[PDB]
């Protein structure tokens, strides 16, 4: 959820 590059 942080950012697809990784939840």
């Amino acid at each position: 959820x942080l950012x697809r590059x990784x939840x």
